[PDB]
């Protein structure tokens, strides 16, 4: 019982093995350092004005009001994320042999429903991981930033709580990953087919992933496939959040590369 | 246990098959003429709806045309969602939920159900209505006016995509009721035994499809995905609603509630 079985092992091995290069803060070191293991220290942990101070000292981040500098501070991970996760892309065979117009589309639309994602392996009931880790931020503290502000990270939190219950492990999502980049209904794309095939091929090997990895747990490739919905829908009360900072705050300044992703949608 | 599976299939055919008149199968006999015995009445303009509403009875006229026309395409969702309701009631397990969660999974899912079975009497150029009487055109429906010339655009734009998949009503019967049993829908009280259920159909859709398409096995996976494209068209749909809200008897909006 291990015809084309062995084929399908092979790449998911192979986009793990992409992943751990790829990504330098995993889900497993996350929990470790959530859970406080000994494998690695522990986070500094801002919980207000008053605890966020002491923190520029503490932790220091590569970085006028505290909401803006956090937000500058998202959006500077955020770039850096999708960096990582285009690095992550090219890895994902027949990727970069499509068109580069479609790839540029699939990362285009992609980024961010990874970002999320991942971003859930950051995060419990109570808060989220930053600075590589270095610094743990409750959910307490950013819902009670400025009016416009403090809505940002919720629906996120919403979506970590649930998709985290699915209890998956940094190998599982390395295909997952896979399945999201390469969706042949993104807008635009020039030639579906190629990208739909490919897709095909990364769904039987998450499938066979998931039942070798969580025997017990029947159905958690229909369950994971349906967090699709959760995600996209994560991505468009954040755009329009971010229309109304664009016309709120005049001085501030979107990232270049997050503009052209956001741009046309 | 597979032959239990295969058991499930058949009741949920042959409960689908007796819960709703117009079948994928019956439809696509119509569209493509397999049965010339009736063919539909189309109706591509103006002037044929005129004389559509002289032929076929219409049960939903009490005079401007694009309303008339929603009006109609909600008397028959309320129809639906009785029919829906019904097949809901077979599904093992169903009527043994706690009440209130039977009436939230209804709720929340005759939406995605209607527009999944909507797409078995479309094709890129129209959708049969009236029982399978009838036909209108999609060029018709989109030439109508502001907060209607895009209801059903959406609709054909994901009936053209669902119908590749080349499903019968044996799939869909499955599929449905997968839609149905969904443990997230807001407001549930005891979710277990909905999951515990919708595990049990998932197991019998993903068996009904390897035997049914032995030359697709990837199609569980992408007829899942498209679940989420429905979530996407109940969305769209919903908030088009309030652009309607704004205004377009009493006793009428009663039936029509939602
Ligand atoms: C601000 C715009 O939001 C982004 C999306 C987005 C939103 C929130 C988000 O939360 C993470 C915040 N975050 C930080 C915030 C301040 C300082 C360091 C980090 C950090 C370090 C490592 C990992 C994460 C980190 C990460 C990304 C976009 O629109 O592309």
């Amino acid at each position: 019982l291990n015809p084309e079985s062995a084929d399908l092992r092979a790449l998911a091995k192979h986009l793990y093995d992409s992943y751990i290069k790829s990504f330098p803060l995993t889900k497993a070191k996350a929990r470790a350092i959530l859970t406080g293991k000994t494998t690695d220290k522990s986070p500094f942990v801002i919980y207000d004005m008053n605890s966020l101070m002491m923190g520029e000292d503490k932790i220091k981040f590569k970085h006028k009001e505290v909401a803006i500098r956090i937000f500058q501070g998202c959006q500077f991970r955020s770039v850096e994320a999708v960096q990582e996760i285009t690095e992550y892309a090219k890895s994902i065979p027949g990727f970069v042999n499509l068109d580069l117009n479609d790839q540029v589309t699939l990362l285009k639309y992609g980024v961010h429903e990874i970002i999320y994602t991942m971003l859930a392996s950051l995060m419990n009931k109570d808060g989220v991981l930053i600075s590589e880790g270095q610094g743990f931020m409750t959910r307490e503290f950013l819902k009670s930033l400025r009016k416009p502000f403090g809505d940002f990270m919720e629906p996120k939190f919403e979506f970590a709580v649930k998709f985290n219950a699915l209890e998956l492990d940094d190998s599982d999502l390395a295909i997952f990953i896979a399945v999201i980049i390469l969706s042949g209904d993104r807008p635009g794309l020039l030639n579906v087919k190629p990208i739909e095939d490919i897709q095909d091929n990364l769904l039987q090997a998450l499938e066979l992933q998931l039942k070798l990895n969580h025997p017990e747990s029947s159905q958690l490739f229909a369950k994971l496939l349906q967090k699709m919905t959760d995600l996209r829908q994560i991505v468009t009360e954040h755009v329009q959040l971010l229309q109304v900072i664009k016309k709120t705050e005049t001085d501030m300044s979107l990232h270049p590369l997050l503009q052209e992703i956001y741009k046309d949608l």
